């Protein structure tokens, strides 16, 4: 025993998970990790089955049975669509709930009110990727994490559509739950303070 | 007519509501200014007689029919108690969920997930004033916003329990919601640049 388990949500940066590596590989036999879509890790940790002792996601549940919930910083997301989608004038979100956009679906097909789809014309994709397709081909607008749009709306491929909403990028909290039995852990709290100095830096570049 | 009326929730600052009256003052007839408590500011706005074309609140409705959202910057709460309060060690939320807290009750009876109290033992109270009461009387713990708690928290008489959930305060999102009449007026976009700076600028003392 004594295998750490740690789920990260595709919305946190890869850079961010070195300081993870570093810091808890040490203190413990093993350290895995593993990467879901957003709409997926709660209910991923939710299974017993799946022995996830840490879960650095921005999705949000009140109470999760033997799970505690802690902040470790924030993220950036922007609502992006092709530079040529009707709607780039950015009226803002009153046109938004009618036009089509690429969101998130979840195995489950319920979904939290952060990551719940906005619109009605909803194209469910399970992956940040295939929804970027779909947005630079025209389909529909979407809410994608800053570093996987940060290329492409420095190159005209993407236009962003939420800087009246809230200017500068949607700000989204990113949250740790984590087993119970962590709390009498001196790694987790070395973890926790590592990790909220990460996404602090993070957020300066 | 063209008589504006704004709501904020006694979560913003008063300083804030300065901008407010010196900025949208003169592009009006007549500018009216209402407090509430962050539980009863949607559920005010949602009355059509009550006529408000603008609400600055934290409290979160994901549609409000004939109310667009835009986000104006953040504030900070914190979980408070009497410094001699059972749980002065900060564990942290694990226990709140069994300990009295008071919390902010609504006309109607119902919270949002941002403002449904989170323990069981619940004393609902109608303003901050009454919480801080009773939380100073060492009746329980309370979450309120950052000014109404300074000088309390220097002065020994208050101390703080979420600083392992979210070191600094608990960060809250201000929301303003608006008529669906005023996109189309040059003084709102002057309101929305300014209330943003104001915001921005409180952060910083
Ligand atoms: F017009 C809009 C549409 C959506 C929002 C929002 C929000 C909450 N934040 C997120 C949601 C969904 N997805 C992500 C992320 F995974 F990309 F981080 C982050 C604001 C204005
Ligand atoms: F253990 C806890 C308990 C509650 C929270 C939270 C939250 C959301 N933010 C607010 C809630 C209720 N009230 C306010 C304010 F009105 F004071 F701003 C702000 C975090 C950890």
């Amino acid at each position: 025993p004594r295998n750490l388990r740690v789920l990260l949500d595709t919305a946190i940066p890869p850079s961010f998970c070195d300081t993870v590596s570093s810091v808890l590989l040490d203190d413990f036999n093993m350290v895995s990790l593993i990467r879901t879509s957003p709409a997926d890790s709660l209910a991923t940790i939710k299974q017993d089955n799946a022995e996830i002792d840490i879960a650095i996601t921005i999705d949000e549940e009140l109470k999760i049975s033997r799970f505690n919930q802690c902040v470790l910083g924030y993220t950036k997301a922007f609502v992006v669509a092709h530079p040529q989608h009707p709607l780039c004038n950015a009226h803002s979100i009153a046109s938004l709930a009618n036009y089509r956009q690429i969101s998130l679906g979840s195995r489950s097909g319920q979904h939290s009110n952060l990551l719940r789809p906005v619109s009605d014309k909803v194209l469910f994709v399970e992956n940040f990727d295939d929804m970027l397709r779909l947005v630079e081909a025209g389909v529909g607008w979407g809410i994608a994490p800053h570093y996987f749009v940060e290329e492409r709306l420095r190159n005209g491929t993407l236009a962003v559509l939420s800087e009246l909403y809230e200017p500068g990028g949607i700000d989204t909290k990113v949250y740790c739950y984590y087993n119970t039995a962590l709390e009498s852990e001196r790694s987790f709290l070395r973890f926790l303070e590592s990790a909220r100095q990460r996404l602090r830096e993070l957020g300066r570049q």
